């Protein structure tokens, strides 16, 4: 005998199918361990040309990314973006208070990532200007709703005016959103908006993007090490986290203890999740749930 | 490549499948914003007849509307109801009271507009009398359910002792009860019973009643400025708040400050909403989703 | 124009589809009103026999029915059942006390119904003569399963030893279980177990039981009166309630008040919403809903 | 007439349907009852080899099972398994402590019977040998996910060195994973991961492991006697307990009183749950499920 029939569904099916699914609403189907999970690697595509040791990546937000914390995340493995809520001079200042750890993220010059964020309005090219300056590696146009003629003519710009700076496009959840900001020529995305539903805004904009070689950072949710390793399975290169990390110290303000002992943590987890599914690599996640080889199942609310 | 498949539900598929949905039960995909929300149109219309430069009504309800909230409303661009929970002669008196601000809703003689609430019993024929004095702009025949023969009979009543005079039908979740309603001659319908789900009655009784040149006053629900961006977005030409305001201070009483201060913000939020789904007139988003090109997508209780 | 389509659900599409749904998952779309309330005629079917001027029935629980409640109960309309938790002799005892109100519910001698509970065991046998001995109209054989050879028995055993005496069924939830009870000679069932869903347990076992001319009484549940006109609409013939009335006065025992101002309260509403419906009598809307006349809706758990 | 259609599911189609159940999404329809609870024979098969006179077992928790309670569990008709959160030499102290009641579970000589928890890494191997000596009936290779050539390779050894040991294989949600267990030769698998949602996990490992004779048990959720009765009625042979027993006084530590009065508690509740269902026998009630005559029902959240 021994036949075994057809496990659940394939992420096709599951977020195609007029759901608008949370990470909550589903769980991912173990599989065969037959290694150890610190031999999982967590190599992470940023953007086109911005690699990283782990897909962590901190927020814009005052209340979570400054020098201080950018610091420790790129340390760490991942990197940061610095809040554009204070004077230009303030931001570019923090770019380079920032500009072992074998795990370090830095330039080609030795020197710890740093990235930040800016709008999309005229006196915003000035912003750009000292942030350049600072030695900044990449900026991210910080809205909402990103599939605007006032920021595709900003990448536009910025993608002329600076070759070697990479630019992350405005806050999507649809393949309709997305295509513009790929062809005004952004180098990456970042997908979220209503925290559409996250799991399956990630799904369909990564699905979509990969076939134009745009990592995708799914942006907003994340509550604990269980949504991080679903949103990079469902295709997400990267992620980047708001108010898990406020309650770090190198956040800025008055639980939690410092990031170079919680980051650590969530790449332990991440792994640990990476072997439960029998995946050694993110990048094999990713390939088993395209391929239909990582099976999911939905939970009813009531299953929650 | 560049082709992009095809976004979520239409409102048709969506609000006709046995689903009885909410404001909460779903979200509506973003568009393609290229023009500020400054530039958002939300003329309205109340009734065949009266037009709002924005799509906001008071409720008939003592702890709501009063000569006071009455006057505001119109000043900033809305109308109210006052509500007849007294003395015919103490409701006209209101009506009276209120019969720069380049918005303020006025009649064909440079006054505020004001409408009020009358039942379907005879002794209301009374107070109505009094309320036609006071230069009453509009009347709701204030039922819980409408389609009775009592609510056709009042209608054919005041259509006739008074052709200039403007009626809205009361309560209705159906286009079964609508269709009498607009036989019997009424020149708007407000609905909503249970707050039928109202989202799913909002659409089905617009859908209806557009087919005859009706307007139609969602009413009941509205919580935020989201409620009512979806309220319009389904059909709704107005929206009727009750609690959302009973604590602003025009409010008769004893949160929140002035409906001079309130009303702008719901606007602002308003336009702001009708941006992200690139629409620059509510007509414009009515348009969008009867012809298909506005997409929704449900969301399951435990993604809300 | 003026065609209108056709609303929502019909009572089978919604109670037969692997649904299993409760009073508070799906709400009545209204129909037309073209008379007053205090019209409508509740006149219901305790048993084949055994006739009310209202659906109203109270439950065998120590904690809610005993001769003062027992008779409140008639007067108004009702009728009630003593709980046997406590001696044959107390409890025939507290039938023989209950042995203007047009309404009043009465034997063919002008004295106030009664019933009562009576385990299926031997011993209570001779509770049973005690009672029959008081002037009982009505026995309950009170079990949370009633598809019992154990019930089948004691029910051919009283239908002989006492032919002028009402039997009522156990508490069945399947038409396979009422079947037995049926043709063991049942008069009437108590549909409830779990309070199966109770809304889907009632319509099945009341479209199989009418086939007979079999009563259902409606048991467990009822927080209001909606649920109380949502459970007739779907078959019962009339209501027990519980908890909804421990705490009024005619209750045993140390919030409302006497059961002659409650009772008269819940007739009231019951007539509003056969209004809201458009039906007449209680016989009308059970009528309108085999039919296919009366509609429904779902609610999502979100929609609630 | 009296013909009667068809109930509601077979456990089939409800569990084979991109469901994802939890205990509390579905209950089970009644059947016919036609004899006495006390004759619902609750004889349960723990392992290949291994069976009790109830199908209950404790958890390998610090907080749950030790000598004391793995003694009381076997005298009342269960089995505890210790364990192995301390020094091998303490586990093995235990498991020795331990080495009238009809029901009591015992070895070929009379000894109540006792099982441990053990790691799937070398140093468990010297544990296995000292815990094999104090004359263990049985071991639970204990991990969150057990389809791994870790454990694979620890059953083929025990298997092997010592072949008159009964072995369980570590935690498992699909028959994809309990393949690989069962060929390296388990006696028994342990299903749970999550508490992929319980029920339907149990379920599908029960229906695959059965077509080999190895028995399954379900391990974790089990909140009050309803829940072990449908962790039975769908497939699995015996049911673990954590936290419902955590309260006893024979847990160690610092609510509930003695396993001597809760188990005989739970096991007049579960024959009567078999009552209610027609079954005389556990046995029983999974042939009824697998044929189809056992019917089930699903329950909205709102209708939970
Ligand atoms: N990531 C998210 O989804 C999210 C949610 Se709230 C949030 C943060 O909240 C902020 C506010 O969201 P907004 O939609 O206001 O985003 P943004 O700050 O991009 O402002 C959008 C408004 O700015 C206008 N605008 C931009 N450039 C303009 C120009 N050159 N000329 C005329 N009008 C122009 C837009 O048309 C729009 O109404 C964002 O900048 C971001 O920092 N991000
Ligand atoms: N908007 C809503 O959905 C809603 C919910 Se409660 C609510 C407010 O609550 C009030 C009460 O709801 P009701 O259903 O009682 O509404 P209404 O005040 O219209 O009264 C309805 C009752 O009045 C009776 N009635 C009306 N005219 C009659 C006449 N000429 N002769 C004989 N009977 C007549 C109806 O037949 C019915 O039973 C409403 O008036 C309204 O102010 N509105
Ligand atoms: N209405 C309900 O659904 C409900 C839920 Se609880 C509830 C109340 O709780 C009480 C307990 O529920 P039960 O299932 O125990 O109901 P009941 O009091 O009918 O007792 C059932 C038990 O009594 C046994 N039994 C009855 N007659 C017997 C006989 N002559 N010989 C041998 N065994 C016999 C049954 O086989 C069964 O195990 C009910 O009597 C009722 O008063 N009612
Ligand atoms: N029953 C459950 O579902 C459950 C949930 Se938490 C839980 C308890 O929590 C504990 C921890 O869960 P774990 O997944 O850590 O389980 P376990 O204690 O089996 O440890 C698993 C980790 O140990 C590694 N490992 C095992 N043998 C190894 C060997 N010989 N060489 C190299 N690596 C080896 C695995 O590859 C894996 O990353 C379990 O042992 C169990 O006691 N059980
Ligand atoms: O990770 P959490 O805290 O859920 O949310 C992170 C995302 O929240 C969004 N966000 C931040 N402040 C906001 C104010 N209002 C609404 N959304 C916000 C950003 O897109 C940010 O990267
Ligand atoms: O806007 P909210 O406060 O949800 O509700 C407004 C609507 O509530 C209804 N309403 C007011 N008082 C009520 C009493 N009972 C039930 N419904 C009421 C009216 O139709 C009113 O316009
Ligand atoms: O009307 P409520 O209070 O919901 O419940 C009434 C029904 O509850 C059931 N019931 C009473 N006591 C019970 C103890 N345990 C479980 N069910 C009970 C009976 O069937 C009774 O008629
Ligand atoms: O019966 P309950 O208490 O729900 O859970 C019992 C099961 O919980 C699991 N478990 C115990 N401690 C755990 C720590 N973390 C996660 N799961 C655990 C085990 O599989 C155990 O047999």
């Amino acid at each position: 005998t021994s036949y075994v029939p057809d496990d659940g569904l394939t992420a096709q099916q599951l977020f195609n199918c007029g759901d608008g699914l949370t990470y909550n609403d589903f769980l991912i189907l173990p599989g065969y361990i037959d290694f150890t999970a610190d031999q999982v690697d967590l190599t992470s595509a940023l953007t086109k040309k911005i690699t990283l040791k782990t897909p962590l990546v901190s927020s814009p937000m005052d209340t979570v990314t400054e020098a201080g914390m950018a610091i420790a995340m790129a340390l760490t493995g991942g990197i940061g973006f610095i809040h554009h809520n204070c004077t230009p001079e303030f931001q570019a200042n923090e770019v380079r208070k920032v500009k072992d750890y074998p795990l370090a993220s830095k330039d080609a010059k030795k020197q710890l990532l740093c990235g930040a964020a800016i709008g999309t309005h005229e006196d915003d090219k000035y912003r750009l200007d000292l942030l350049a300056q600072a030695g900044v590696d990449v900026v991210v146009l910080d809205s909402s709703q990103g599939n605007s003629i006032f920021q595709i003519n900003m990448i536009k710009y910025i993608k002329d005016k600076y070759p070697n700076l990479q630019v992350i496009g405005g806050n999507v959840v649809t393949a309709a959103q997305a295509k513009n900001l790929i062809d005004a020529g952004v180098d990456a995305l970042r997908v979220g908006m209503g925290s559409r539903p996250q799991a399956t805004a990630v799904y369909k904009v990564s699905e979509y993007a990969r076939r134009f070689g745009v990592p995708v950072i799914a942006d907003g949710g994340i509550q604990n090490v269980g949504h991080i390793a679903k949103a990079l399975a469902l295709g997400a290169s990267t992620v980047m986290m708001g108010s898990l990390l406020a309650a770090t110290t190198e956040a800025p303000g008055e639980d939690k203890g410092s990031i170079h002992k919680f980051v650590p943590y969530l790449i332990a987890g991440i792994q640990h999740s990476c072997q439960d599914i029998g995946a050694k690599s993110l990048t094999q996640v990713r390939a088993m749930m395209y391929s239909g080889e990582l099976k999911f199942e939905k939970r009813t609310s009531s299953a929650q």
